[PDB]
């Protein structure tokens, strides 16, 4: 996160890290044994990690759960980013509290204005890189359709938001990608594609989840 602040350790319950021997992507807790993030973030060997402040320190309230299973969305297209969405099923479900927990899926999609909490372990520098060891949060409005396509013509689907602002100076980076952006209490976007990190009239390009609640949920419900 470019420009943001420093959480609070376990304020934001439902980021997950995903780790592979190191932290390469984050995700969202939406029910005790699923994880969703960017198909993008596909690997083989996750362990999810729950409970994550200072991801390179063991401060207490993590849980590492190895991932059973991925399924990356059956359309998503790689070049393009379009269905940018894979969920992840953890071998056992995870200890429910208020540390750690999942976050809701949205009745309905967000509109442009709305402010939203984007959070993640990404580089916090557009020029240069560093990764954070805590988690960081950026408070960020959802962009007009309009403004999005005219940043980025040709290249904004109807499955795609930006968040942000135009300005630059404040947004998502590498290492936040697969992350949440959630908009009152709803997880509404997956951190997922933007042109370099904070630069003017280049806002962050995430999934837009409301999309895809019945393919979550019918997914869960047969596997
Ligand atoms: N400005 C931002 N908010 C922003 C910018 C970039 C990313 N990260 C990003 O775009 N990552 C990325 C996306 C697609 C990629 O393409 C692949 C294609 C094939 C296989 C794997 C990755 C690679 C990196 C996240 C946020
Ligand atoms: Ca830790």
């Amino acid at each position: 996160i470019v420009g943001g602040y420093t959480c609070g350790a376990n304020t934001v319950p439902y980021q997950v890290s995903l780790n592979s021997g190191y932290h390469f992507c984050g995700g969202s807790l939406i029910n005790s044994q699923w994880v969703v993030s960017a198909a993008h973030c596909y690997k083989s060997g996750i362990q999810v990690r729950l409970g994550e402040d200072n991801i390179n320190v063991v401060e207490g309230n993590e849980q590492f759960i190895s991932a059973s299973k991925s399924i990356v969305h059956p359309s998503y297209n790689s070049n393009t980013l379009n269905n940018d969405i894979m969920l992840i099923k953890l071998k056992s479900a995870a200890s429910l509290n208020s540390r750690v927990a999942s976050i809701s899926l949205p009745t309905s999609c967000a509109s442009a204005g709305t402010q939203c909490l984007i959070s993640g372990w990404g580089n916090t520098k557009s020029s240069g890189t560093s990764y954070p060891d805590v988690l960081k949060c950026l408070k960020a409005p959802i962009l007009s359709d309009s403004s999005c396509k005219s940043a980025y013509p040709g290249q904004i689907t109807s499955n795609m938001f930006c968040a942000g602002y135009l300005e630059g100076g404040k947004d998502s980076c590498q290492g936040d990608s697969g992350g949440p952006v959630v908009c009152s209490g709803k997880l509404q976007g997956i951190v997922s594609w933007g042109s370099g990190c904070a630069q003017k009239n280049k806002p962050g390009v995430y999934t837009k989840v409301c999309n895809y609640v019945s393919w979550i949920k019918q997914t869960i419900a047969s596997n």
